[PDB]
């Protein structure tokens, strides 16, 4: 596991549960092809996105539908996703974390990259 | 006036200046179509952008280049760039200002939303 | 002038108006002086808070009262306050804008430093 | 160990190692008492602070030490330390896992709150 979503609920203080995330990866064309894809788990994880062999240099796109949390917690949002676009580099760390805090109106979000 | 796009420095603690900003709108055709763009100024400020008329309800795509604001500081940054999507203007006119608040691996951004 | 507090909402996508803010500095013998206290305007700033005269060297406390604002809006939060704590004016005189972003169970606060 | 404290750096994109946290809980007084502190690790998390029997209801303080690792690693930072305050609830989840995102001159702290 190469690469894995973490994401987080600033209103709650909790896991952001059952979050579709999309990963796209860029295509010669600059057209997005679809990668991977997952919901969040009861700890706001998704892991098992990728392997090794498959997530080669390039650049990438997550898609966190955070539209579709909120409302499902009653809650108005601001955003129709939080997106997180980055090239993979085989020059750094070798595992990309991917991790975003949510609120209605505001996300934060990082890249926690180690070997 | 309709839509102002703010960006911060957190490791300068300073305005970003100079920072490309490209806007967006999804056409019925569900493609990008570019809308307006611009830089920050000095204050890390974009005014000017659109017109109450020209900004209609959509979906809009602010692309903050954060990598290009990186690289011309020296550094070499993780994300491409910040995207922030929302429908605009769908109950009337609003005023939108868009924020971030830049690291080489890390961005926040939040809106605040006004009614005129 | 020397020193302004800017909250904003992240609920809300708005200014956090009537935040109450208590500034403190450390005094000689090591504790928390009062130095200045006001609350945020219906723009989410405080202005006003001091002087360039009497805003010397020293390391000061910013209290942001997160808890009081989410509390007067009905809402149980997490951390009781915000505190911002930073020496300023070690090099000389400075403009210090000190900027939070408040949610329920987070916030984010960063300084923008700037030299008249 | 009802309480855990996660501090990540947003300018190498990495954990934040060896950075002092120091705990305090709020005495009748309105002190400070000492409670618990360490170092975070190579994950750069801090486990082991308490016990459920120590930690009872009433505030606490988290002291991240901030302006050492910042200098450690040759920057110029702004604050003295990060400090996050709040009340522990017995009405609420049971582990309280206290996360800290640190620039030179901002930091982002959320609360991830779980039975
Ligand atoms: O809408 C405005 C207008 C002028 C200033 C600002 C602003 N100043 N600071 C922010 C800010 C602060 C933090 Cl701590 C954040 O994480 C983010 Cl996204 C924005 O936004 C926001
Ligand atoms: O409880 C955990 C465990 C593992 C990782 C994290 C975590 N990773 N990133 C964060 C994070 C991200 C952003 Cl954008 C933030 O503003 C904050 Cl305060 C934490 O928290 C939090």
């Amino acid at each position: 596991c190469p690469l894995m979503v973490k994401v987080l609920d600033a209103v709650r203080g909790s896991p952001a549960i059952n979050v579709a995330v999309h990963v796209f990866r860029k295509a010669a064309d600059d057209t997005w092809e679809p990668f991977a894809s997952g919901k969040t788990s009861e700890s706001g994880e998704l892991h098992g996105l990728t392997t090794e062999e498959e997530f080669v240099e390039g650049i990438y796109k997550v898609e966190i539908d955070t539209k579709s949390y909120w409302k499902a917690l009653g809650i108005s949002p601001f955003h129709e996703h939080a997106e997180v676009v980055f090239t993979a580099n085989d020059s750094g760390p070798r595992r990309y974390t991917i991790a975003a805090l949510l609120s209605p109106y505001s996300y934060s979000t990082t890249a926690v990259v180690t070997n």
